[PDB]
């Protein structure tokens, strides 16, 4: 991922959203959109940034669904444009086999979200997360999600997932998390608000870049 | 909600949804809409079907995400006008609570899903379900899902939201779940494939009333 960091591009007009991804492209190479952004604007969104930007694009919609139900959210959303999607692990193994499996049939990928970067996360995903991620493992996941809210537990599901697993990690500037700290374990830094609310959207891409090329 | 059955319309394309939305509407007051048909079709089939059919809408959204995102998913669902929006409880009280205040400015209402209905729900959500039951009555949530698969732990969580509220359950034929068992514990029960994959749903809808009107 160019510079190691991910736009979470959650303004919910295609006016702002288009303008702000613009000033920050060339910091960085993918950009995660979510439902704020395409239930706002559709799903016709996402082709239209990939297009527009030549970014990758992971469709952050933290699927959580029966079987069923997540292959046919997977299949909407590869058919729309998305490089991968964000699945979460808590509904269990057969709701993320669902959604490999059309990721295999569609050349795509997913990313298993583990624990959560948010405080309520603690309450119950938190004691799940390191079997979330084991499981992960057992079937073959390659991407996951992780907090940077908390390194230490970052640096765990690192330690099950392995080396050459490729993991994200959102919760840096608006939530607490350090870009550098995170970036010990993490390969790429997910980063929303404190881009896409700066008064100079760039400068604060350029600002984090600096202080990670360090 | 009318007959106790609320459908859930998981078809993909739009012609096909208004048709057989519009075969079985004199057996139902209330449609369930998700993604499939959402991420398809448009946000705007969601004030289309309102219309059309003066049916009452559930967004099943099962919204997954951090406080702040969540707020926004809220915001756009009850802006294309849903009337009740399915939010998960495992990320937490502060995610849910998020879904709770934008519902409270929009005159809307939640519905916290418990434990899920499909097999892999055993991993991680059953041995949390009780708990997070608990935590929506202590947050003041009213309204309730939970599994047609698993009676036992619908008369749990019964047990735990008690008799005034409101609890709707889907699981019931695809899956396994019997429409008269499911109606001893819950209010309402969630029904798509049996209905909307059948060669005449009208009949299949007609046939679920006369075996629950007795
Ligand atoms: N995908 C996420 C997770 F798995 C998670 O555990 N925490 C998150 O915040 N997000 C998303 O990451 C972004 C965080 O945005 P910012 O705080 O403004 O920097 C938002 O889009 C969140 O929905
Ligand atoms: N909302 C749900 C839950 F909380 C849950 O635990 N299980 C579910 O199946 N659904 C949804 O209920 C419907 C079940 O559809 P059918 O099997 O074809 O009858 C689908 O839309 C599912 O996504």
């Amino acid at each position: 991922v160019m510079n190691r960091l991910i736009l979470a591009m959650d303004l919910m007009n295609r006016d702002d959203a288009l303008r702000v991804t613009g000033e920050v492209r060339e910091y960085i190479d993918t950009v995660k959109i979510g439902y704020p952004l395409v239930l706002s604007e559709g799903m016709d969104i996402i082709a239209e940034f990939r297009k527009r930007f030549g970014c990758r694009i992971i469709a952050d919609f933290k699927v959580a669904d029966i079987p069923e139900t997540n292959e046919k959210i997977c299949r909407a959303t590869f058919k729309a444009g998305a490089d991968a999607i964000i699945v979460h692990g808590f509904p269990g193994a057969d709701s993320v086999r669902a959604c490999l499996n059309v990721a295999e049939e569609m050349g795509r990928e997913v990313f298993l979200l583990t624990e959560m970067s948010h405080p309520g996360a603690e309450m119950f995903i938190q004691g799940a997360a390191d079997e979330i991620a084991r499981m992960g493992v057992d079937l073959g996941v390659k991407n996951y999600v992780g907090p940077s809210t908390r390194p230490e537990r970052l640096s765990r599901l690192r330690e099950i997932i392995g080396q050459d697993s490729f993991l994200i990690s959102p919760g840096v500037g608006a939530q607490g998390g350090d870009p550098g700290e995170t970036l010990r374990f993490a390969d790429a830094i997910i980063v929303g608000r404190s881009i896409y609310l700066a008064d100079n959207p760039a400068a604060a891409a350029a600002g984090i870049i600096e202080s990670i090329k360090d």
